[PDB]
């Protein structure tokens, strides 16, 4: 699977632009916001759209994906079914930093563990990780090795789990239980800051310690 | 002043019908929910009911204000603007119990720190207390030295202070500088639990020690 980042809003959200080799179809994983700057990268890229994804209801991850899902003509797909209240809440969300209202979102459908998301000839895995909001889902390409993963996991650190509905505890243990053992040599993409490998965080990570 | 609390929704929130005992003029603190139930103590009290007041944007306060005011021609005055982003979050904040949808809520108008409500010859002080949130505002009536504060202030608690934009130092703060200094002889109806007096609180208060 290729890939291109896009860091995106005053967040600075690591949206993800990801596609097949042969077939050239792709997806747009968190498109949260800064719609014109991801439709550029997009159409500069020469693939063909086919999906939206969403790993978790938060402002940062999703802003965009109703605007571009009308102007591409694609369906907006996740997360899980208990971050609807996080995305009934997006004017909420937006109206609490001051920014522009950002209009409640209902995904074509959402996620459960175990489904299958297919960006051309890559098969996703889609492993239900909750803790940082309880609806947050990842993609898993098993061939590539290659997690993108939201705000469930970062270099050196984990997602807050003091929001609403947020458990460090529920957190930890999907980390532990549904991540790690996908390998140490899986490379992670998270919403914020630097790439790493779960390898690396299982032994360097403060929070995975025990 | 004469007052009946009305306990209304599944959080048992304490719900003020408070009115003139001369001109039988009343108002509203808190509709939360159960508007069934407050419509009927409020019509078999005879008073006159003028407006509806909110301490601050959160469901168990709120959810019955807009059928109310509809229902009784009356307008719906506060929280202080700040709260506005947890208005606009009611569908999400009821979505996230699990219970049916409420809607956005606008009030006729905002409050600020230092405004005067009129209900008939009862004058009620505005205070801006965040800390909780930070739109909260409380209501007090010098004359019959009564409080009527929503969830700042519990008979030996405090508001919580974890939820987003919630702020543990400032809600202490804003009780030791704005609530404490009005006296101990102070009464106080909070949100959740038995009334207290401002005095016993300053004295017993677990939170307000030191
Ligand atoms: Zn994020
Ligand atoms: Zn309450």
């Amino acid at each position: 699977m290729n890939y291109r980042i896009i860091p995106v809003t005053a967040f600075s959200q690591n949206c993800s632009l990801i596609w097949c080799e042969q077939t050239r179809l792709a997806a747009l994983v968190d498109p949260g916001g800064d719609a014109e700057k991801i439709k550029q990268e997009v159409d500069a890229s020469g693939v063909t759209l086919m999906q939206i994804l969403l790993t978790h209801g938060h402002l940062d991850h999703v802003g965009a994906a109703s605007e571009l899902a009308q102007h591409y003509g694609v369906p907006v797909i996740g997360p899980e079914k208990e971050d609807e209240f996080w995305l009934q809440g997006l004017p909420a969300q937006s109206r609490m930093f001051g920014l522009d209202e950002c209009q409640p979102l209902t995904p074509d459908r959402w996620l459960n563990d175990g489904d299958r998301v297919s960006v051309g000839n890559v098969t996703l895995q889609v492993l239900h990780c909750p803790g940082h909001t309880p609806g947050h889902v990842v993609f898993f390409d098993e061939q590539s090795q290659l997690l993108i993963s939201g705000d469930v996991i970062f270099k050196g650190g984990v997602g807050r789990s003091d929001f609403p509905r947020g458990d460090h505890t529920q957190l930890i243990d999907a980390i532990k239980r549904k991540l790690l053992p996908l390998g140490d040599d899986v490379t992670f993409i998270p919403g914020h800051g630097p790439l790493s490998t779960l390898g690396y965080e299982r032994l360097h990570n403060p929070f995975l310690q025990d």
